[PDB]
């Protein structure tokens, strides 16, 4: 999940605010990762969207089957079926472009925290090396190693390809807002 | 048995207003089972009163058991016990039916208990395949099975059969009531 430096500002400056009796550190900490954890569930499925439709799809398959499965299926007093069939069709249509479009949102997130986690891994190598006088590998990591990452890592923000109509052409927000979350 | 909507109200306003020992939803939801409870020994009242009738029966059937066998059960000093018995009947020709028709009216709600629940497992089904768009084994059972299960508990209303002589032909269903209950 992406985190705003000011959600951390205003975390630490709430939790204050509305437990002042609760350790600070912890209380803004836990403020966030329990909105982050939050947010992370809800881009499970966009259910908005998601159920809303597989909803309407399974409604289909019971008129369906209680139109399609009888003696009455060749009248049109369950022939009218077919209406419902074409709205199935128009929703499977609509639905899995939804589907695999956040499914790319959330592979955005699973290659940023991969490549953040990398670059973590990268530093903790290198934190050995230097404390070993390890020149060697503290100068694999240093040079070319962790700025690989990094680049990698502004690369995949930019992924979230930005748009003028929103922070992302990505439908779902998936960050820890200051205030709002 | 039906439970006025009003008295849900009547439930949870009397808990807040005057019952502070205990907490609102379960001493509302006790107000609740409480009071279908002992509307429920009011719709078993239909018992008390049969009973009470019994009791007048068991008068008569403990005055004809005494005098039922003696050396002089041919004397008027104990053949009297053919005037208890002709309250006997005339209390059972009444009774019977109202028993015979609690039963009923009981085994009306029973297959209402018995329709709607199988009803709702095949709902927890289907609700499994709407939210995954199952299209099979939920939808056999929606199929049909769902839609003939409604029907027969919209028959059992039809059982009710609200008459002149009394709301409810079934007349055991104590509707519970807001106020006096």
């Amino acid at each position: 999940v992406r985190i705003l430096d000011s959600a951390l500002v205003t975390a630490a400056q709430l939790a204050k605010r509305y437990l002042p009796y609760r350790r600070l550190p912890d209380s803004a900490l836990d403020l966030v990762d329990i909105s982050c954890a939050g947010v992370a569930v809800a881009r499970d499925s966009k259910p908005e969207e998601l159920d809303s439709k597989e909803r309407q799809l399974q409604l289909i398959q019971v008129e369906i089957k209680a139109l399609e499965r009888d003696e009455d299926a060749d009248s049109t007093t369950k022939d009218r079926l077919k209406l419902a069939r074409q709205k199935e069709a128009s929703l499977q249509e609509e639905l899995e472009p939804l589907r695999q479009r956040y499914n790319e949102e959330k592979h955005g997130h699973e290659e940023l925290t991969q490549a953040k986690k990398k670059l973590d891994e990268l530093e903790n190598k290198a934190l050995d090396a230097e404390r070993r006088y390890d020149t060697a590998t503290a100068a694999d990591l240093r040079y070319f190693a962790i700025p690989d990452i990094k680049k990698q890592i502004e690369k995949l923000e930019d992924q979230v390809a930005e748009e003028e109509r929103r922070a992302g052409a990505n439908s779902m927000i998936q960050n820890v807002v200051d205030s709002d979350t």
